[PDB]
């Protein structure tokens, strides 16, 4: 995350660590993700479009630090590995970009919820907040985009949603932000996700509840004049996201 606070994973107990095995032993972090039931992270699908194998990857949860152990994590193999099969990507744009791991302990246990561990609402068919308002992200992505290492600590910032009317500005990003997408970034263009929040969630209160808005997909840079985040809008996903859990 660029500009914002370090948080810790109470703050954002639905928050996934999303890693790949290596074949030397070694073990990079990948993408983050959002736990939507129990059994289930719901991340986004580029993060595991090159390497497609479902026994790759591991999920944490609870989990605040990149490569220490927090206390109150669980650690999770991937029993199915969805990727949306209308994903693409051009340019910029990754479209369809939503991707859904089944988690399962080595132990068979899925999620078990605690001071470090929740999961997260979704909305309703077509219910997001109007443009201006306030939602929070989440991850492990760059500080700043040139840099070449990730930080150790959970970070979140908050950013304003921008309507469709305006992140399709020529201005902006134009023709390539789809109605299944959706923008968000700060007024003052100094905050933003950047590379390695994506999968990560976009959350804004909704009916009293944290709802998880967005999945965090792509941008232009990480926090630069006038080129918002862009996110995967989770409201017309529903059928995809329920048909894929049932
Ligand atoms: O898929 C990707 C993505 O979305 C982002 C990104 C860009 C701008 C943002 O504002 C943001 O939040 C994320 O960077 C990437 C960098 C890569 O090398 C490969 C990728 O596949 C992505």
């Amino acid at each position: 995350i660029i500009g914002g606070e370090f948080t810790t994973i109470e703050n954002q107990p639905w928050f996934a660590a999303i890693y790949r095995r290596h074949r030397g032993g070694s073990v990079t972090y990948v993408c983050g993700g959002s736990l939507i039931s129990p059994c289930w992270v719901i991340s986004a699908t580029h993060c595991f479009i090159d390497y497609p194998k479902k026994e790759d990857y591991i999920v944490y949860l609870g989990r605040s630090r990149l490569n220490s152990n927090t206390q109150g994590e669980m650690k999770f193999e991937v029993e199915n590995l969805i990727l949306h099969k209308d994903y693409s990507a051009d340019t910029l744009a990754h479209h369809n970009d939503i991707a859904l791991l089944k988690i399962r302990s080595k132990e068979g246990r899925c999620a078990q919820p605690s001071r470090t561990i929740q999961t997260i609402a979704l909305p309703s068919m077509y219910n997001d907040p109007q443009f201006g308002t306030s939602c929070e992200i989440t991850g492990f992505g760059k500080e700043q985009s040139t840099d070449y290492l990730y930080p150790e600590q959970l970070k979140m910032t908050v950013v304003k949603l921008i309507s469709h009317r305006e992140c399709q500005q020529p201005h902006y990003y134009g023709s390539e932000v789809t109605t299944k997408m959706l923008c968000a970034a700060d007024p003052q263009w100094k905050t933003d996700s950047c590379q390695g929040d994506s999968g990560g969630p976009l959350v804004c209160s909704l009916q009293g509840r944290m709802t998880l808005t967005g999945i965090v997909s792509w941008g232009r840079g990480c926090a630069l004049k006038d080129k918002p985040g862009v996110y995967t809008r989770v409201s017309h996903f529903l059928p995809w996201i329920r048909s894929h859990t049932k």
